């Protein structure tokens, strides 16, 4: 009843072009198999969708990426929010939601918005740049380590830690295996930062160790909440961020409608991330034998939901392959869906919005003027080199 197919979403061949592979995995049914990896398969939006509001049948505490926990020894101690399920996912989900609250952005968005224009103007002066490492990365590593309130020392392991933990979801392929072969520098500095004299006051890190009274953590919780904004906050966001630059070179059609109404910069923003997914799959294991879209699935079993396909699948989406600034984003699942919601989504509009917002105000046009470059990772798309040119506005 089910389809196999031989697709591996985990290829380099599947990273470098995965769309047409998403419509066979969409059309071939609601739920696939997966041979290659012995995994269930959703597609579509509405599957994915399901799968992502039954935390109780679907859970994540087992694990969100290919290992099963129950089976296989976690490769780095589990996250206290991500990798766990309700009850326990409750409380450390509520101190993360009151530390990247709607009253912290008010504290911190207009030294971010100061920073995304003073980028800009630098860029700008320039000319020739590289989207990714001058834009996409160098705006988000100017403002969110200093948010966490991390030393200056030592900054250069946070993307390699980030790319690490998304390798590390993905199969046992060569990037997850060379990823942990490398990563022992990485994880001594991350778990380090995570203490708490380490982290400066007023950030985001030392207000998670002063949540450690209330009773929702406590304060031998308190290092693994610091590393969940640690692990998954900049190269995603950072994933983003390339990927609107990305478009408005790609759209220029949206870039001078951008221009026109800066103030649809956080929905060009939150446009490209539906339509290039930063975090493209995440995992889920079955708790029980449950039935979706007609097929009978048992209990323990890896269900990978492919969460750029649903944010692409013309069965929800009117013309899914285009970039559209006031496109009706709303229900897309490029932050996840349901009690494991991205907690951080806050941090990222903001960083996105005010960048694309400055990009809004400055630039008149994005020109392509080099080889374009993917960085390919199991559980990540985004670019490795963007060559751009800005002409000022
Ligand atoms: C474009 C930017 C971002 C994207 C695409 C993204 C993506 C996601 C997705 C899809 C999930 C759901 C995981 C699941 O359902 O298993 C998630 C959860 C999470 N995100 Fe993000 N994220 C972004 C930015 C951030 C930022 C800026 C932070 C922190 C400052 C952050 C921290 C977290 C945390 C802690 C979780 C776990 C929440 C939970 O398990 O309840 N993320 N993210
Ligand atoms: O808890 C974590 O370490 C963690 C890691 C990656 C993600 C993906 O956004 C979310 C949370
Ligand atoms: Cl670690």
């Amino acid at each position: 009843t089910i389809p196999h197919l031989a697709i591996d979403p985990f290829s380099l061949d599947f990273f470098d072009d995965p769309y047409p592979d998403q419509q066979t995995l969409r059309d071939a049914g609601p739920v696939v198999y997966l041979d290659k990896w012995n995994v269930y398969g959703v597609a579509r939006y509405a599957e994915v969708h399901a799968v992502l509001n039954d935390p109780t049948t679907f859970c994540s505490s087992r694990g969100v990426g290919l290992s099963d926990f129950k089976k296989e020894k976690p490769w780095r101690p589990p996250s206290l929010i991500l990798e766990a399920d309700p009850p326990a996912h409750t409380r450390p989900r509520a101190v993360l939601s009151k530390v990247l609250s709607p009253a912290t952005m008010k504290t911190i968005r207009d030294g971010f918005a100061a920073a995304a224009d003073a980028k800009v103007d630098e860029l700008l002066q320039r000319g020739c740049i590289d989207a990714i490492a001058d834009l996409a990365e160098a705006y988000p590593l100017s403002v969110f380590p200093d948010a966490m309130g991390l030393k200056q020392e030592g900054r250069e392991h946070l993307l390699p830690y980030a790319g690490l933990v998304f390798n590390a979801f993905g199969p046992p392929n060569e990037l997850r295996q060379t990823a942990i072969e490398r990563s022992a520098p990485h994880q001594a500095y991350v778990n380090e930062q995570c203490q708490r004299p380490n982290l400066a006051p007023g950030g985001f890190g030392a207000c998670i160790h002063a949540f450690t009274d209330t009773g929702e953590i406590t304060p031998d919780e308190a290092p693994l909440l610091v590393r969940s904004l640690l692990s998954g906050a900049l190269q995603e966001t950072v994933n983003g961020i390339g990927a609107a630059v990305y478009c408005l070179a790609r759209f220029p059609g949206e870039l001078q409608r951008l221009r026109s109404d800066p103030t649809l910069a956080r929905n060009a923003f939150e446009e490209a991330v539906r339509f290039e997914s930063p975090v493209q799959t995440f995992f889920r294991t079955t708790t029980r034998e449950v039935e979706l879209g007609g097929a009978v699935i048992g209990e323990g079993e890896k269900v990978l939901m492919f969460l750029g396909s649903a944010n692409r699948d013309p069965r929800r989406w009117s013309d899914p392959d285009l970039y559209d600034i006031t496109r009706k984003t709303s229900g897309h699942v490029g932050f996840g869906s349901g009690v494991h919601m991205c907690v951080g989504q806050l941090v990222a509009r903001l960083e996105g919005e005010v960048m694309l917002s400055a990009l809004a105000r400055k630039v008149a046009a994005i020109d392509i003027d080099g080889p374009v470059k993917r960085r390919f990772n199991n559980t990540l798309r985004g670019l490795e080199s963007l060559p751009v040119k800005l002409t000022p506005a």
